[PDB]
């Protein structure tokens, strides 16, 4: 895989939403995605679309087209907290 | 002069991916323990400022005598993880 950016959706992250989706895809000679099955997502109906938005815009080694793919995208919120001495 | 000051991201707040801070005035007594603790400022009201307190009186200072009137800002930030695993 040369890049396979995801983006946090606006929303989701906002509202402190957290999950989780899980991808079968091919790969064709040009590297390319396609044939983008969502096998699960939870919550259902907030990363899915976003994820195979994102998924047409990944790039892999073009060589020779790949069938039957999985990944699992998980999207967390990290707490992050500072305390500045004043 | 610190040694403990661990601040806990409040569970509710979290959940519904509240941001913001606290501004808070205490006083450190010789066993450098935190005491008198008194929020200043919130923001949102009402978020951060109990579980703040909660945590504060678990905090731990190195010090030879009582030091009083100390300020800090508590400023808490939730950042997008995204974790892309082959299987």
């Amino acid at each position: 895989a040369l890049h396979r950016r995801v983006n946090y959706p606006s929303r989701a992250k906002a509202l402190g939403v957290e999950g989780k989706v899980r991808v079968k895809f091919d790969i064709t000679g040009s590297g390319t995605v396609t044939n983008v099955q969502v096998l699960s997502e939870t919550p259902d109906g907030v990363f899915g679309d976003d994820v195979v938005k994102d998924m047409a815009r990944w790039r892999y080694r073009t060589e020779a087209p790949v069938e039957n793919q999985v990944v699992s995208i998980v999207f967390k919120l990290n707490g992050h907290i500072r305390v500045d001495d004043q």
